[PDB]
């Protein structure tokens, strides 16, 4: 029932592998399908060819900036940076997918794919998916990151969608 969709992660240009993702459409279906159609590109824009530009090994790996590359950037499908549509699911473990965001109702499209439990981030972050396959593949883009979260090797979603 819920959607899934997918990332081909490169490192340097070079194939990592893929992985896929479901998205709890059933629970924050706004949320889902923001992230789902920057994955399709159904809108024209998405996350085809972004990079995770910030890898904080014991957190997360974070990208959807695919304006600025940097954390600056990003933008949602609705035209505006929109509400935290809710709470319900908790950061429970590796693997969950949560929206990164400038604090509460101005998520865009930048997000974060857990490394381990990030209960630090409940209340404040809306869940929105999960790691379906490939979790090995986001412990070696962990890998790559270090400290404040700068990456040692570019790390892009080559390819995407639904």
């Amino acid at each position: 029932v819920n959607p899934t969709v997918f990332f081909d992660i490169a490192v340097d240009g070079e194939p990592l592998g893929r992985v896929s993702f479901e998205l709890f459409a059933d629970k924050v279906p706004k949320t889902a399908e923001n992230f789902r159609a920057l994955s399709t590109g159904e809108k024209g824009f998405g996350y085809k060819g972004s990079c995770f530009h910030r890898i904080i090994p014991g957190f997360m790996c974070q990208g959807g900036d695919f304006t600025r590359h940097n954390g600056t950037g990003g933008k949602s499908i609705y035209g505006e940076k929109f509400e935290d549509e809710n709470f319900i699911l908790k950061h429970t473990g590796p693997g969950i997918l949560t929206m990164a965001n400038a604090g509460p109702n101005t998520n865009g499209s930048q997000f974060f794919i857990c490394t381990a439990k990030t209960e630090w981030l409940d209340g404040k972050h809306v869940v929105f998916g999960k790691v379906k396959e490939g979790m090995n593949i986001v412990e070696a883009m962990e890998r790559f990151g270090s400290r404040n979260g700068k990456t040692s090797k570019k790390i892009t979603i080559a390819d995407c969608g639904q």
